[PDB]
């Protein structure tokens, strides 16, 4: 750890080991025809992107790192924070079934084998996986990490920075180029965090309908119940935060982590891992590993739950600050849904929206109105039209459900995933059945008319069910 200075506003701690940022996309066009105006396309691919002449990917990454050197917003008032945290912990103790510890074997099995091991080998995890265990280098890395876990010994996570290959609005390619920062965790940290927090994460997933952290929900199976519950409350809103992860305070995440640790079956071992996760983070940006003291270190498996929990603490602190009602009463009078930064907030309380917005902003968060104008967040008295997990919530005669917007459905027709390549507009030879049947489902939820337009598009080239049938399957079966 010898070099020094400042990289993208953040301290340099060492030289970096990360491989080069990706110059390819997994998205291919489904026909050679020209795309409509305003059509979304895969994010910028760097100096070799034929579509535009933009900055280096490393510069694009430096842009994403800016928010992490911004100053934090403020802690909620301490007396409110303490009471909110207690009420959250208490609700979780009243609902979660105690779990057994996770074994090394279980931890290994849980890892997604089709992503990278991160530092130091940067290889797809499948490559040292036998079907039942890690061998070779990953085996060594995993076993060592597991030993350290069992001994309650600290290890420093090393995260690897990347940029997300996804379809984006054209202006993010042909205007001011943007591309989203991803933190990839090192396999050692994944093994330790899996063993320590997999149990809590499982317990919490079993309650995803009765508790606000919805991670693990099935939209088609649980959405109807989840949204029917929200609708029992009068006022509905969604703060639609900007840059949620980069604006988090580690002090808040430490509060969320404390709760996770105390509700874990190996709390002394889990405490060591959570402290490592929340200590100033080492992020490999290629040239340098830099130190990031603030924001969400979003590599590991449990981080969505941790982030969700931090979301819960802040939303509730803001509501208590403004309404001056006790946390437990706010919770009696509300239904929340959280998935990382994504929220739905339903309440019977008459919130002073201007005062609510100001408190969120005082905490360093960046809530945004639907019109992106300045001023206070808005609320409505129907759940319908609020979104969660990229679906509009819709109510009808049969009940509530989540519907994918037409535009997202169109997009999945224009593009298909396949191996990585350099030119997005290239069509993939050689035809995705189950994915077609799913698309018909979503199309169906928009009526027979739109369903039929999508149904023709699907027939090419390529068992096309009737609207009424498929609707019934997706809504009820
Ligand atoms: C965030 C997100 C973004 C894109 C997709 C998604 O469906 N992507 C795609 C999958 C498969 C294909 S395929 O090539 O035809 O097989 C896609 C093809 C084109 C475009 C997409 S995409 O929507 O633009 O990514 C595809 C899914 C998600 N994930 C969710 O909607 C999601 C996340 C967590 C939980 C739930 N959920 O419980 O409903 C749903
Ligand atoms: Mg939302």
């Amino acid at each position: 750890p010898r070099p020094s200075g400042t990289y993208a506003g953040l301290p340099i701690a060492d030289y970096g080991d990360a491989p080069p940022l990706s110059t390819k996309t997994m998205f291919w066009r489904t026909s050679p025809e020209k795309l409509p105006p305003g059509a979304w396309e895969p994010a910028y691919l760097g100096s070799k992107d034929e579509r535009v002449d933009g900055p280096s990917l490393q510069q694009v990454m430096r842009d994403q790192l800016k928010p992490y050197s911004e100053p934090r917003g403020l802690l909620p008032p301490q007396e409110i924070l303490d009471a909110v945290c207690d009420a959250i912990e208490n609700r979780l103790e009243n609902t979660l079934e105690p779990q057994k510890p996770w074994t090394f074997k279980k931890a290994c099995e849980s890892l997604d084998k089709n992503t990278s091991s991160g530092y130091p080998y940067h290889k797809q995890k499948s490559k040292d996986w036998t079907g039942s265990a890690f061998i070779g280098d990953l085996g060594d890395q995993a076993t060592h990490a597991n030993n350290m876990y069992e001994m309650g010994k600290s290890m420093r996570p090393i995260y690897t920075a990347a940029l997300k290959d996804e379809l984006v609005k054209p202006d993010k390619i042909y205007g001011k180029i943007k591309k989203r920062l991803l933190w990839g965790s090192d396999l050692g940290t994944m093994i330790r965090a899996a063993r320590a927090f997999g149990p809590f994460c499982d317990a919490l997933k079993e309650t995803c309908i009765f508790n606000p952290i919805r991670v693990g929900m099935s939209m088609n199976e649980d959405g109807p119940f989840i949204f029917a519950r929200h609708a029992n409350f009068r006022y509905h809103m969604d703060a639609d935060y900007t840059r949620w992860d980069s604006t988090q305070q580690r002090a808040i995440l430490k509060r969320a982590g404390d709760i996770m640790v105390r509700l874990s079956p190996e709390p002394d071992l889990a405490r060591v891992v959570m402290d490592d996760l929340l200590a100033p983070s080492l992020l490999d940006v290629g040239d340098y590993k830099i130190v990031v003291e603030e924001g969400l270190p979003s590599g590991c498996p449990c981080t969505t739950q941790l982030n969700s929990l931090a979301h819960w603490i802040l939303t509730l602190c803001a509501m208590v600050e403004v309404t001056r009602v006790d946390p437990d009463i706010v919770m009696q009078e509300s239904e929340f849904s959280f998935y990382g930064d994504d929220e739905v907030v339903s309440t019977n309380l008459e919130l002073d929206m201007v005062k609510y917005t100001m408190a969120l902003r005082r905490y360093g968060l960046l809530p945004t109105r639907a019109d992106k104008e300045e001023g206070p967040l808005e609320r409505r008295q129907t759940l319908q039209g609020i979104s969660f997990l990229r679906r509009a919530i819709v109510g009808d005669q049969f009940g509530w459900y989540g519907r994918l917007d037409r535009a997202s459905i169109d997009r999945q027709l224009l593009w298909t995933k396949g191996p990585n390549h350099q030119n997005p507009f290239e069509t993939l030879p050689g035809h995705r059945p189950s994915q077609l049947m799913a698309l018909l489902g979503e199309a169906a939820m928009h009526g027979e008319k739109y369903y039929r337009t999508v149904a023709s598009r699907v027939s090419k080239e390529a068992v096309v069910p009737r609207h009424r049938s498929v609707l019934r399957w997706v809504r009820f079966g």
